[PDB]
């Protein structure tokens, strides 16, 4: 095929990340489109320049902003973040016009690049939120359990994450959902090991999946690992990482996917649960403060704009 | 001698740091004293546990809080932060009751430890400020110039930093000053190289010291490298590091020293200058938002309190 995916939609894991949310100023579209193409290209080229430290990243566009920037066409299924709630379980929507996702095994390099990208946007946008994520131990969440075990590996990563010829104009791109989960860690780490393990549905140290006959229905793994009409695995490609500091810490949940309703189906099954009353009790211990829908176009889509 | 310095007052440099400022709640002294001894000891022991990643750190006590915690005696020369100002050049004082300084070549470990220390203080204190620093390239400031070149090395580090038998009760300790400098990086990086270099008094890449005959009097190096009545070098041991994010970034200036007026003399010579009108023009490009005075006692001083 023709169009190239932005690297870092599907990159393997890194030690450090930078997450930037910009909102655009008024009537800046004429100038922002090419300015984005610049930044995307910058990010792509940097993968080579900083291969030393596995640099990769991408730029993605807010669902509620897309029509302003690129009014001539859309990704078929692009939709706002699917906010939900019931009881103390909220998944709110806070959308942002632009998302810049930077990953590297060195922090200083990410800092440099972040500055450079900011300086690139000039006075066209405003940084609303910034968060920096990190690998915690051997790819563990601050909860102490391994994250991303169930992620697809190999060429299957692209198969799951990237739009194919089902929407040829946007082939190469990916529907990106993001939730900033704030863990209540003191509440969590007061659970005895087995309660922790029964909540997640795997052993903590060796990260061993429970026999399905033992998986509680309220467990995270039971609740998030799903299957379509035909019992085929409904998959996403998580690029999530721990983030934050004492003031507030947890997991930057980042979903990348061919379709944006693979994420929906899963979020629904956590919040509202299985229809028989069992929801994801992991939500008793963490709070999604934000929820955002983007599309990360292929590099080539972005680049067709001077003007 | 007897008393052991907290490691990390004099540690060699690391890749990552965590800086924590706590203020104490009302009338918590009885319980906080031993609780500190715990945390100091924790930090000391962790140097062994995490020698893999060169972990080190220390706990230091705010000058304005010391008499509350340790009313029975003081370090001879302990004094508040010496606030100064003239023109757009301010060095303000913002004091904090307690300072926890954590360093490691791994970030995840620092995160863990920071959480653990917080959980240790229970409800005795409140985290006021947190900042995380990092090594930027080969020990460079975000300004792009090498930092800490003029630092003492070897056993001389202790000679400079640590109180000796001139105040035997507090031997092993160190007077610690801290300023959070916020760089105006866009203003800085619009200077041509030679203006940058003339401002600092060394070459940028190779970091070559100017011949004294060429050092402008307004240069940082000229202005900070001083000598007593007898032309002997007035020294400190900097443990400074870059910090921050797009919202605000710069240098966490951290001075450690036998006496607290080595730092003063230097800060004075930057702000008010040389008496003939020449001040440190590096201050045209960065702003000290905070300034804090502490003493980091020897481990053994801290530990003499149960109760």
């Amino acid at each position: 095929n023709m169009p190239r995916e932005q690297l870092g939609v599907c990159a393997e894991g890194n030690l450090h990340s930078v997450y930037l949310m910009f909102n655009a100023n008024d009537n800046v579209e004429s100038q922002l489109r090419p300015c984005i193409a610049n930044v995307a290209q910058y990010i792509y080229e940097l993968t080579d320049q900083y291969s030393d430290s596995a640099f990769n990243g991408f730029v993605a566009i807010g669902a509620n902003y897309w029509d302003s920037l690129y009014p001539e066409s859309r990704p078929e299924m692009l939709k706002p973040f699917p906010a939900m709630q019931e009881g103390n379980r909220e998944a709110p929507a806070i959308e942002y016009d632009l998302f810049v996702h930077l990953r590297c095994d060195r922090y200083d390099i990410l800092h440099l690049v972040a500055n450079e990208i900011s300086q690139m946007f000039e006075d066209l946008v405003e940084l609303v939120e910034e968060e920096r994520g990190f690998r915690f131990m051997d790819s563990r969440d601050l909860t102490g359990f391994v994250d991303g075990t169930e992620n697809p590996k190999g060429r299957h990563r692209q198969e799951v994450a990237l739009v194919g010829s089902e929407d040829p104009e946007f082939k190469g791109g990916s529907y990106i959902h993001v939730q900033k989960y704030a863990h209540n860690l003191s509440k969590w780490h007061r659970l005895p090991l087995k309660k922790q393990e029964d909540i997640i549905g795997r052993t903590k140290q060796d990260n061993i999946e429970y026999e399905s006959e033992d998986k509680p229905l309220t467990s995270h793994i039971k609740r998030v690992n799903l299957k379509d009409e035909n019992g085929k695995s409904i998959e996403i490609l998580r690029q999530s990482m721990p983030y934050g500091s004492l003031k507030e810490q947890g997991l930057m949940f980042i979903s990348t996917c061919r379709t944006p309703d693979h994420f929906e189906k899963m979020l629904h099954s956590m919040v509202f649960g299985d229809g028989a009353g069992n929801h994801d009790h992991l939500m008793h211990f963490t709070s999604a403060l934000t929820g955002s829908s983007f599309f990360a176009p292929s590099l080539d889509f972005l680049m067709q704009f001077d003007n």
